[PDB]
């Protein structure tokens, strides 16, 4: 009873990309930055190229993420531009120039205002609510997997763990999971739901309000299941009014259904962003903020080929 996924998978000539530099080779794999110039179009699109870190049927998992990324279209979700089928299979996506939100919140923590924090909360809840519309469970929502296009615009990324549900619960089998972001049911029963992502959304909000603190810092991930059963949660961050912390606490409730819906999280944080200093107490509420031949540079969000 599902609709045909008529998304288009664009195969891109390795010749179309130029000026490729290195952006990082962390746990996400070797990621490059560069310019994608579609032949005979006179546009230069800043892109990120990612190959997993050979030909060891890891080539299989990278196509799984491309499938998901090619099937999403939302201003707060990173969309796949295309894949390059050279010796390595590469994901080509829109370049998010300011990097992950986790490193951004750390490196600019003395210049992030309550307006920015509450707005990021709205945008992530809009992206997640879109992923819920498309019957998609992210299973890896964290501040590290939210990229920053501009300080005013963030998008959810990294769909390696993402899984598409039929027409409610998903049962994983094994492998490295981010324990400190998962709902209790995801830890004990390996059940994942849109409401399991709400728990992850809660930990993601806690990362921002603490300006990039490590959740459950210095405590072995094997202990996490037990202390969460004892009724323990993450602490109230200093800048957080009880209003904002009460929303985070609601995301970590043991009854998965009595947790907030992503559509309800948009509404509450939207109302809060209407008056940010009433809900986030931050000292000094502040402002926030590529090579020469740039005449034909078009950001990917304005390059729309149907
Ligand atoms: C927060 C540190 C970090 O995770 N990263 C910096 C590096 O940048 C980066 N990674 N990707 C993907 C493709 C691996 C998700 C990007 N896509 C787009 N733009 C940037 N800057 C990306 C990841």
């Amino acid at each position: 009873g599902e609709a045909p996924n008529q998304a288009l998978l664009r195969i891109l000539k390795e010749t179309e990309f130029k000026k490729i530099k290195v952006l990082g080779s962390g746990a996400f794999g070797t990621v490059y930055k560069g310019l994608w110039i579609p032949e005979g179009e006179k546009v230069k699109i800043p892109v990120a190229i990612k190959e997993l870190r050979t030909s060891p049927k890891a080539n299989k998992e990278i196509l799984d993420e491309a499938y998901v990324m090619a099937s999403v279209d939302n201003p707060h979700v990173c969309r796949l531009l295309g894949i390059c089928l050279t010796s390595t299979v590469q994901l080509i996506t829109q370049l998010m120039p300011f990097g992950c939100l986790l490193d951004y919140v750390r490196e600019h923590k003395d210049n992030i205002g309550s307006q920015y924090l509450l707005n990021w909360c709205v945008q992530i809840a809009k992206g997640m609510n879109y992923l819920e519309d498309r019957r998609l469970v992210h299973r890896d929502l964290a501040a590290r997997n939210v990229l920053v296009k501009t300080p005013q615009h963030v998008k959810i990324t990294d769909f390696g763990l993402a899984k598409l549900l039929g027409a409610k619960e998903y049962h994983a089998e094994g492998g490295k999971v981010p324990i400190k972001w998962m709902a209790l049911e995801s830890i004990l029963h390996r059940i994942y739901t849109h409401q399991s992502d709400v728990w992850s959304y809660g930990v993601t909000v806690w990362e921002l309000m603490t300006f990039g603190s490590k959740p459950y810092d210095g405590i072995p991930a094997s202990e996490i299941s037990s202390i969460l059963e004892k009724g323990e949660r993450l602490p109230q961050p200093p800048i957080c009014t009880i209003d904002v912390y009460m929303i985070m606490v609601k995301c970590w409730m043991i009854d998965a259904d009595s947790r907030p819906k992503f559509r309800e999280l948009i509404i509450e944080f939207s109302k809060m962003a209407r008056d940010p200093q009433r809900y986030l107490v931050i000292q000094g509420d502040m402002h926030l903020p590529d090579e020469e031949d740039m005449d034909d540079v078009v950001d990917a969000d304005e390059y729309l080929i149907p």
